[PDB]
């Protein structure tokens, strides 16, 4: 299969994802409602159910509402078993419509459908070229009271039916009992309970193993993605090892939330983001777009520096989700606006570097405020709307247009009001203009681009007002006039001769597990493929074609590798680098060092003998701990994924800045579990 094929589980690089509240999209199955104080079939008290579910879904993928629009991928729900209590908020009553309160990971919403809907519901999408992602919160519960254990269901976890456990009277220690965080450092926002929702503790070797196994159900049930809610909540180590559980077993594409506010660059979620196994939700992409597009509160180089700056700062931008609204955040479109905001900020993501989620109902323009207005039943399902055809028109060319799903990003012309930008992968070109200013056009001269000389007509066709491009010799275009809200799109595409890859996934998994490597010029004959300087040819090999192959990921040492092919002429092609081979299967374990003291700005880190543990190399070390909640300072604490069953030997440092302070004495050393978790406490050697 080729890149682009809807088997490809691993790139959604080529993909359109149109992220749906089941609830609120379309009833396929009146049968399935709640029924009372729960429902409201008019769909006039948003925290209500308001009936939508699998089967509505199945109905609009087969009436072609959304193979009409060019969606390829859709992302859903969580599909977990929520609690059944309405939850009265100080007057207002609230129901799990959301899908955010789960009671059982392994039993399926019965609002949303049964098992059997689920499958039918994969089924059905597939048939149509759509790719099914799911949503999956596994932070926490639901609302819980320690002292009020009649609250909701008190936070109540089940495993397929069995009570595992609840808020109250947590013997078990199935959960955090450290209060609530103020979100005022990380450390804080990880360790207690988000609003009231019962923090699930992933040290707890029952809900590790939990987890871990619920996951792989739905694995086995067809999921191609899987987008992670409150990764900024969750500890880092174990999601690592969550990753690597999954990677391990069946890969598919996963990306996570991690909430930036307006102006807000994160260090701390960059590196999550080349690290985790796992890639983001582009937050810093969208807050820039709403302040660029839709509030006017930055320009055309506040949106350039966000794009220079995430490619750098992103060792994969390309696996980056992009958005300009979602159901945290008001709606992109106001009421009162001019509708070419919203088709302008729609057509520049949708050629834009990263994977393009839209929220449902952009396309038929609706408005609403924060949750729950921005989360209004679907008005209408018309394909007549200019948004609805901006989207149509631009969604395809992610499929047949490498330089749009792979391609580097350059600014080739800008002022306050206008960006024009081009798109390059092999011998594929797409070239974007975008006037914001709706009421004054620009003159267009000096515009270089990589363009053949001929004539472009604009790929909308006129739709956003965009004009037919004159490339002479060299790539300069004749002068033009940009009109006020004019957006246009030119492109050449043509085969590619030398190999280039466009991307890899899975991104970090064991030896013995298969990646897909995507790009462009393979060739159709096997060739080999190199990580680092070892070969691989022949039959671990398992498939090749000039646009895909499929190759086993070699018994190397645990480490950081760069990936190259070569066709089987022996021509090789460009390096794709941070490629992660695991030490064997992972474990999340806990590490606790007992008086170490530091000076300020100087912090605790740790290193071992594994490449999970960065093999003795400080650079590489992991940290810097933490020392407030779980243990006070001058103890600190961290929890790491580690390769299951070895023994591992291991030293705590002091690092500031550069400047490095090793622990005296000799390693300390362990054996990580099999599986489950473990803390392992030390005390700081000088
Ligand atoms: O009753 C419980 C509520 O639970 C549900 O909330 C979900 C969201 O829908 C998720 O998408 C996600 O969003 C969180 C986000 O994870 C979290 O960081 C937080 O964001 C903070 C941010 O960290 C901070 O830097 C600052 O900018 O303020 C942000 C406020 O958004 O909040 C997001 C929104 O909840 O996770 C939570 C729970 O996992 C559900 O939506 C609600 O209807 C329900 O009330
Ligand atoms: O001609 C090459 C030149 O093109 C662009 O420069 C534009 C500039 O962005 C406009 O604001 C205006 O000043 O016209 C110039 C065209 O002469 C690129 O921005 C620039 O990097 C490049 O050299
Ligand atoms: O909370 C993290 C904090 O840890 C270290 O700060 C110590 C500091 O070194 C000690 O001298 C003492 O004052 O207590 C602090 C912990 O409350 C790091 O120095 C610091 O950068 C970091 O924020
Ligand atoms: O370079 C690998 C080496 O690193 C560690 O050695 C530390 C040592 O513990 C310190 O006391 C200090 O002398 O710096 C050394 C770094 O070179 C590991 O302890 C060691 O096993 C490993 O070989
Ligand atoms: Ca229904
Ligand atoms: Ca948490």
């Amino acid at each position: 299969a080729p890149d682009t094929s809807v088997s490809n589980k691993q790139n959604f690089s080529t993909d359109v994802i149109y992220q749906i509240f089941t609830d609120r999209f379309s009833d396929g199955n009146p049968a399935n409602n709640p029924t009372g104080a729960a429902f409201d079939g008019t769909c006039t008290n948003l925290r209500l159910y308001c009936g939508g579910d699998w089967q509505g879904i199945i109905n609009k993928i087969n009436d072609g509402y959304l193979t009409g629009m060019g969606v390829t991928a859709i992302w859903i729900s969580q599909p977990v078993e929520n609690i059944y209590s309405i939850i009265n908020y100080s007057g207002v009553n609230n129901t799990a419509y959301h899908g955010y309160w789960a009671r059982d990971f392994k039993k399926t919403n019965p609002a949303y459908g049964t098992i059997a809907d689920f499958q039918n519901l994969i089924a059905a999408a597939h048939a149509k070229n759509i790719k099914v992602i799911i949503d999956f919160a596994p932070n926490h519960t639901s609302p819980a009271s320690s002292d009020q254990p009649s609250f909701a269901e008190n936070g109540r976890l089940y495993d397929n039916g069995t009570l595992l456990g609840g808020y109250t009277n947590d013997t078990q220690n199935l959960f955090h009992h450290n209060g609530g965080t103020d979100f005022s450092t990380t450390e804080n926002g990880i360790y207690k309970n988000l609003y009231d929702l019962a923090d699930l503790n992933h040290n707890n070797s029952t809900v590790d193993v939990y987890l871990k196994d619920a996951i792989k159900m739905w694995l086995d049930l067809g999921i191609d993605g899987i987008r992670m809610d409150a990764v900024k909540h969750m500890p880092f180590g174990w999601q690592k090892s969550f990753m690597a559980a999954v990677n391990n077993y069946k890969p598919v594409f996963t990306f996570g939330e991690w909430f930036l506010g307006v102006n807000e660059v994160s260090p701390e979620n960059h590196k999550f983001a080349n690290e985790s196994g796992m890639s983001l939700l582009d937050f810093r992409f969208a807050q820039k777009v709403r302040q660029v597009f839709r509030d006017n509160t930055d320009n055309m180089y506040g949106l350039k520096a966000m794009l220079e700056g995430s490619a750098a700062d992103y060792a994969q931008v390309d696996d980056q989700v992009t958005f300009i609204d979602n159901h945290d955040m008001e709606r992109f479109h106001a009421s009162n606006a001019n509708r070419r905001k919203l088709e302008q900020a729609l057509a520049f993501t949708l050629t834009s570097r990263g994977v393009p989620a839209i929220y449902y109902g952009t396309e038929q323009y609706m408005s609403g405020g924060t949750d729950p207005d921005n989360r209004a039943r679907i008005p209408s399902f018309s394909t007549s709307t200019t948004a609805y055809q901006v989207i149509q028109k631009l969604a395809p060319l992610r499929k047949c247009n490498p330089a749009i799903a792979y391609g580097s990003t350059q600014e080739r012309w800008i002022n306050n009001d206008v960006l024009i930008y081009e798109r390059k992968f092999g011998s594929n070109v797409a070239v974007v203009a975008v006037n914001r200013n709706l009421n004054a056009p620009a003159s267009i001269s000096g515009l270089v681009t990589s363009l053949p000389q001929g004539s472009y007509n604009d790929v909308l066709g006129g739709l956003l007002n965009g004009n037919t491009l004159s490339v002479g010799s060299g790539g300069a275009a004749s002068n033009f006039t940009l009109a006020a809200g004019g957006t246009a799109v030119w492109q050449y595409t043509a085969a590619t001769a030398t190999p280039t890859i466009g991307h890899v996934g899975p991104m970090m998994a064991k030896p013995g597990v298969t990646i897909t490597i995507d790009g462009r010029g393979f060739g159709s004959s096997k060739g080999t493929v190199y990580f680092g300087t070892t070969a691989v040819s022949g039959a671990d090999i398992t498939s090749w074609e000039d646009t895909q192959i499929k190759v086993k990921i070699p018994a190397v040492a645990g480490g950081n590798y760069n990936i190259k092919v070569a066709n089987a002429a022996g021509t090789a092609s460009n390096v794709y680098d941070n490629f992660e081979v695991l030490s064997g299967d992972q474990v999340s374990v806990r590490f606790v060092v007992n008086n170490a003291t530091t000076a300020l700005g100087q912090n605790v880190y740790l290193t071992g003998s594994v490449s999970e543990l960065g093999n003795w190399d400080p650079a590489k070390a992991i940290g810097p701990m933490y020392n407030q909640v779980v243990y006070q300072y001058p103890n600190w604490y961290y929890d790491v994924s580690v390769p299951a069953g070895k023994t591992i030997e291991f030293k705590f440092l002091k690092k500031q800045g550069s400047t490095v302070t090793w622990e005296g004495g000799s390693n300390h050393t362990f054996t990580a579990p099999s599986s489950g978790t473990a803390t392992i406490n030390v005390n700081w050697q000088p």
